[PDB]
């Protein structure tokens, strides 16, 4: 109705019908090796062009996008991949390392060609390595309907754990231990204070200026490397609107939720008596590790000012901060209501388990059998494409497979450890039919498939120690989608240690998105870089830092 989409609204079946507006949004960006003091105390960073917050993807629901990538960092490989983007018959541009190409080596470039095949937030982030988690990330905003009204966009607000060590820094001793790793503190869209050793203060909260009797849209992103959040705003509510890229029928709510990878979008209506407002982002403390939880905030100001001055607001009153937890399943209540059909589908399960290797130790987590040790060198694309009929897998790949198109997969993804995981499907929205705590058991579990929710991550929860540990999510897809796409647990270090696993969804179908020269140009000049720099070697063994491939 005068809009992009024209002769579509929320109702339109988003995974049938794409808008076709013939238009190209394009972007070039330049990975970074560098410098930022994003509290104000300085540590090195890798940045898409030097900014923090990478800059925002923004495209129209239907529109082409084209992202140039160029590797400007001297000792890291490079691969993107656009988060939630489905990437239909479109695998090789999924940006998985290990999986869909090789790493684009220093000095060259990848050119990423995608449709906005859906509308709402999310994020592009690498996929190689710890690398995401050193800054190399940024939102995606596709413009599309909504499912409630408000007066301004204010794009991403992202919400990190941050330490002033590096998560490289730290890698190594994650793993040699089995305690979860340590987080100074957090930053809200990039932004925190923080103050030690002399009570002085350095860097700035966040802050955003509300006009009063305005609703706003944020768009939140959960981007930290190990914490889950719960995000609020004192003194008002929020609206649910959409979770993932998948539009909810609207419910308001104190504080969201907010797990690793997913994204929430949130209508906040400024409709409190103008004043100062924390705006705050708080480490769960059941799966999160932070020594300042109580300080991860930022000022919501209304125009009417008081400037300069902090809020003196208080949190709301929702229980406690601890266990780490998604909306509970009738709470996410997909608009385009679609249901999940499992009748006859492969059924599969996957533990998850936590494991000591080699006389080191290094605790490595275990997904399906396995902790995942593929390749840089060897993508999966290219064992397919030499071996186009290959069912030689190796158990150490982490393959699942779903050969038959349009049959689905409900899978089950399990643990006995009193430790939860955000889990993320690449390639597809699942459909979420269950979650809960303890073992799961098929007969006593009752699995929603009408109109279950309907996105991209989903916590795998778990139990505390005291009610005997242990969790399970169960999640179900169509093949309806051929490539080869990663599932993992969307915690940087746990994917890298293995916690991962690869669909093989119709394999004989990826000469119908494959191309020889998008996968041979990349991988020979990662293997011409190879020859020169100690870098280009993946390290796979256990006396140093491991690299599953992904
Ligand atoms: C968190 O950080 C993010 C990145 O640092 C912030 O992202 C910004 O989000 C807003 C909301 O979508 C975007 O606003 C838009 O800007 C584009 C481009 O604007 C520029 O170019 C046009 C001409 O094409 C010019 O007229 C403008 O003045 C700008 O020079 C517009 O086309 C859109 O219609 C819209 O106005 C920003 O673009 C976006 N920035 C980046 C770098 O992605 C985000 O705001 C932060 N979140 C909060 C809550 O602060
Ligand atoms: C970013 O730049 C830093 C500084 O040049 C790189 O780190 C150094 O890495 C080399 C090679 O391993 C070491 O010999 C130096 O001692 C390091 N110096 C410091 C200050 O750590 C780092 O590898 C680069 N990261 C990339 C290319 O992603
Ligand atoms: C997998 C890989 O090569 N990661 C490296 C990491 O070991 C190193 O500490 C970092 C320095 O910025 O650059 C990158
Ligand atoms: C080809 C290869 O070496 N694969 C590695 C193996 O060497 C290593 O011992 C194991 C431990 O995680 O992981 C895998
Ligand atoms: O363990 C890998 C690496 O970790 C650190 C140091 O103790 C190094 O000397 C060692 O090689
Ligand atoms: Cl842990
Ligand atoms: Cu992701
Ligand atoms: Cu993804
Ligand atoms: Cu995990
Ligand atoms: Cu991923
Ligand atoms: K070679
Ligand atoms: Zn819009
Ligand atoms: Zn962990
Ligand atoms: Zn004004
Ligand atoms: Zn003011
Ligand atoms: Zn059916
Ligand atoms: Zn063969
Ligand atoms: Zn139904
Ligand atoms: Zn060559």
């Amino acid at each position: 109705p005068n809009t992009p989409w024209q002769g579509y609204d929320i109702n339109t079946n988003y995974y049938e019908t794409i808008p076709q507006t013939n238009v190209v949004r394009e972007y070039w960006f330049d990975i970074v090796n560098t410098t930022a003091a994003l509290d104000g105390v300085e540590r090195p960073v890798l940045l898409v062009n030097g900014q923090f917050p990478g800059p925002t993807i923004e495209a129209n629901w239907g529109d082409t996008v084209k992202v140039h990538v160029t590797n400007r960092m001297e000792n890291n490989g490079t691969a993107i991949h656009f988060h939630g983007i489905r990437q239909l018959y479109n695998n090789q541009m999924d940006g998985v390392a290990a999986l869909t190409q090789c790493p684009v080596p220093p000095n060259s470039s990848y050119t990423y060609v995608w449709r906005a095949e859906e509308y709402g937030s999310s994020w592009y982030h690498s996929h190689f390595s710890l690398q995401a988690w050193e800054g190399v990330f940024g939102g995606i905003l596709i413009h599309g309907p909504s499912t409630a009204e408000y007066d301004h966009d204010l794009g991403m607000v992202f919400l990190n754990d941050w330490s002033h060590q590096t998560v490289d820094e730290m890698y190594q001793s994650v793993l040699e231990s089995q305690n979860p790793p340590h987080f100074q503190t957090g930053l809200i869209n990039g932004s925190n204070i923080w103050v030690t050793a002399d009570n002085q203060t350095v860097g700035r909260r966040f802050q955003t200026e509300f006009v009063p009797g305005q609703r706003y849209r944020l768009r939140l992103v959960n981007a930290a490397m190990h914490t889950h959040f719960r995000f609020s705003i004192d003194n008002h509510d929020l609206t649910v609107i959409a979770s993932d890229f998948v539009p909810i029928v609207p419910f308001t709510t104190n504080n969201v939720p907010i797990g690793m990878g997913q994204r929430y979008d949130i209508i906040v209506t400024a409709n409190q008596a103008p004043d100062n407002y924390w705006i705050r982002a708080i480490p769960q403390s059941f799966c999160s590790d932070n020594a300042n939880s109580d300080n991860i905030k930022g000022v919501l100001h209304y125009e009417g000012a008081a400037d300069n001055s902090d809020p003196t607001s208080t949190k709301w009153d929702y229980g406690d901060d601890i266990q780490c937890l998604d909306f509970s399943l009738d709470e996410l209540v997909p608009w385009l209501a679609l249901d999940a059909d499992i009748g006859g589908a492969q059924m599969a399960e996957s533990d998850v388990d936590f494991t000591p290797f080699g006389d080191v130790p290094l605790y490595l987590w275990t997904m399906g059998g396995n902790a995942l040790n593929i390749s840089w060198k060897d993508p999966t694309l290219q064992q397919t494409f030499e071996d186009p009929d290959k069912m030689d897998w190796k158990a150490s790949q982490g393959v699942i497979e779903a050969a038959i198109p349009n049959k689905w997969t409900v899978l089950v993804v399990q643990t006995d450890l009193p430790v939860p995981h955000p889990i993320h499907l690449h390639g597809h929205d699942f459909y979420l039919l269950a979650q809960g705590f303890g073992q799961f058991n098929p007969q006593n579990v009752t699995l929603k498939t009408h109109n279950p929710p309907r996105r991209d991550t989903a916590l795998m929860t778990a139990a505390t120690p005291e009610n005997g540990g242990g969790g399970y999510m169960v999640i179900g897809f169509p093949a309806d989608n051929p490539g080869v796409w990663l599932i993992h647990c969307h915690i940087g270090f746990h994917a890298t240690e293995g916690f991962a696993q690869q669909i093989v969804e119709r394999q004989s179908e990826f000469n119908t998105f494959f191309s020889e020269d998008l996968l041979e140009n990349t991988c020979d000049a990662w293997d011409e870089y190879a020859k020169v720099n100690p870098y280009g070697h993946q390290y796979r063994a256990l006396a140093g830092p491991y690299e599953s491939g992904i």
